[PDB]
């Protein structure tokens, strides 16, 4: 016998469609051609491609699909139609698999809506965690959108039981608004800034922000985005930057590699697609939970009975008999992912014991500590702590010097000829800097103070000079 | 829904929870007859309604009116308490204000068990 799977996804279709598509062919091939899991049963599909929006032609089609009846359904990847959706799922006891976050039921928790994602309150302790351990008491957090502050809501809670003073920011819709912002950011010295928003936002971010040039070693920079692989890698500074994010795909245990890398291969041998900046090749969070929520399904199949098509309408509301246990026995569905460690508490269909790995640039990569939902912030590694003889990296900065004029430490050299470039001087803070930068290699050039003294108060409280 | 399509009115009046507005505003669209809204609903960020029909008070109304009144009283030492993170989505910019101001400015949040508020 054979099993019937249905899957139904919303997206645009003015580009070329989603790759999560893509990544389920390949998982139900893949599973196909593998008989150590079940000899004797070969996964079955019908896919459907609707555009996005009007959640009525959503309804359209479930009808259709349940005319056929599968043991799981597949989207909608939009809150309009998924509350439907689930609806028709409870009034028939089909239970629901999603891999996408939506708004949670909390006035009524559905018994047959399952999810695979890591939750926002759970980035907002694992963030608590990371920033305690940085023991830092002034920091600025930035988001774009209503649901970031769900992200971040217990950073919010933080100063009603912590001495923790919060900037927090909000970035209107559109690209174009983070340019005042920053401006302001100018205006008010702040170093430790978060941004809470998609991943499909941080690539251009980062290049605006490199095209200002903000990041040196003087900032620290933290992302809630759970993959740095992902965003574009142009960070190879030799000026110092630290650049910090969480990691949830696993790299090791090369099993994982061959599968990461034969999605590699696979993904390039197709004509190219224009992108944004993002790196393709490399695999993103929802295509690999949406491919260990395959392997639920699998894992759930395995152990089930001989499938039994049925007849239902839309419309009615007579149960059938074998979705109750479908989900009692997914409720009890344990599997290692891409992810890494799936399970489900015994109260809700969402996913647990969540995997985050966090991940620091300096390689311009090294393991630092873990988190789990069962314990703290496991701290794994205690860090070598290099220290060199001479600390400098390759000296590609050029020096903002300003100086005055005084004898013996600085005057114009004696010549008839005019000057240009640093060397219009002479004395003996020249002097230093040249065997500071003999000893310490780094590069400077020179520049006049445009006020003429050394600065002093004027009863305002403003400094000068 | 149905029902009342079939027995055929002019409009719509709730329901009161959003949960079932969603479903009723895709009916409602899906033949595009207007429907009317009786209190405030999450806005339509990817999609565009023109059917929309919300005579609850704007959020940003109301927070331009509270910023502006502590503003005009001056006090540059506040605090500011919420029911839950749902609530900081009337006040954004009043916690964003310090951006342009100096305000040093407090946050606490309300448990689900408001009857022994009294340790916060």
């Amino acid at each position: 016998q054979v099993l019937r799977i249905g899957g139904i996804f919303e997206t645009v279709e003015n580009e070329p469609v989603n790759v999560e598509e893509l990544a389920f062919k390949f998982a139900v091939t893949s599973i196909n051609r593998n008989r150590t899991l079940m000899p004797n049963t070969t996964l079955t599909y019908d896919i459907q491609r609707i555009n996005l929006f009007d959640s009525f032609e959503a309804s359209r089609r479930a009808c259709d699909q349940l005319a056929l009846g599968v043991a799981a359904l597949f989207g909608p990847s939009h809150s309009s139609s998924v509350s439907a959706v689930q609806s028709i799922c409870n009034a028939l006891e089909v239970p629901h698999i999603q891999t996408r976050w939506k708004h949670p039921s909390v006035d009524s928790r559905d018994l047959f809506y399952i999810n695979l994602y890591p939750d926002y309150a759970a980035i907002s302790r694992a963030v608590l965690d990371l920033v305690l351990y940085y023991n830092w008491k002034t920091v600025t957090v930035v988001y774009e959108d209503s649901t970031g502050l769900i992200r971040l809501q217990e950073l919010i809670k933080a100063p009603s039981r912590y001495n923790i003073k919060i900037k927090i920011r909000q970035l209107p819709p559109a690209n174009k608004d983070a340019k005042p912002l920053l401006k302001e950011m100018k205006k008010s010295k702040e170093f430790y800034v978060i941004f809470d928003c998609s991943h499909e936002t941080a690539a251009e971010i980062l290049k605006q922000i490199l095209f200002m040039g903000m990041m040196t070693e003087y900032y620290h920079y933290f992302f809630t985005t759970l993959d740095l692989f992902a965003l574009d890698l142009e960070l190879y500074r030799y000026s110092g930057v630290n650049m910090t994010g969480f990691r949830l795909l696993n790299i090791d245990n090369p099993h994982v590699s061959s599968i990461i890398e034969k999605w590699s291969m696979e993904r390039l041998q197709a004509p190219p697609r224009p992108e944004t900046g993002l790196l393709d090749g490399m695999m993103t969070t929802e295509a690999a939970l949406m491919y260990d929520a395959v392997y639920m399904v699998a894992i759930a199949s395995h152990r089930a009975s001989q499938l039994t098509v049925s007849s239902l309408q839309c419309h009615r509301h007579k149960p059938w008999r074998l979705g109750p246990r479908f989900m009692n026995l997914i409720k009890e569905a344990r599997w290692d992912g891409l992810t890494g460690r799936i399970t489900f508490n015994k109260t809700d269909g969402l996913r647990k014991d969540f995997d985050l790995d966090i991940i620091s640039l300096k390689e311009e990569w090294k393991k630092i500590g873990i988190w789990n939902s069962n314990s703290g912030l496991n701290m794994t590694d205690g860090n070598r702590d290099r220290s060199n003889n001479i600390t400098d990296s390759l000296a590609n900065r050029t020096l903002i010097v300003t100086t005055i004029l005084e004898e013996p430490y600085v005057m114009y050299r004696k010549s008839d000829k005019p000057l240009y470039g640093n060397d219009r001087f002479e004395g003996y803070c020249l002097d230093l800097l040249k065997e500071l930068s003999n000893i310490l290699g780094f590069l400077y050039d020179v520049k006049l103070v445009p006020d003429g003294k050394y600065g002093a108060q004027n009863d305002k409280g403003e400094w000068n000079g």
